[PDB]
């Protein structure tokens, strides 16, 4: 065998409804992963290429 | 005539789609009016009631 043992994350991640997302729950009941990340790409410099 | 003139408002009033109103915009194409309410109501203290 090559190698014994492999490194690997030792908790999950965190996907919690916050407050930004909440807002979209509640009314048209279509929340989304990461608004934050939305928030950076079509309000803090859209023009910035992905 | 009691009056000969009334005081009313100068300008209309100026609904703009701001930023997270865009992101709500293009994402589920919905948009709600005063999102700043929207996020003091079901964000920041739900508790006081209306």
């Amino acid at each position: 065998e090559a190698d014994n043992q492999i490194m690997g994350p030792s908790s999950y991640a965190s996907f919690v409804v916050r407050g930004e997302n909440l807002v979209t729950a509640v009314s048209y009941g279509r929340v989304m992963r990461t608004f934050e990340h939305f928030m950076a790409r079509i309000v803090d410099s859209p023009e910035k290429a992905g």
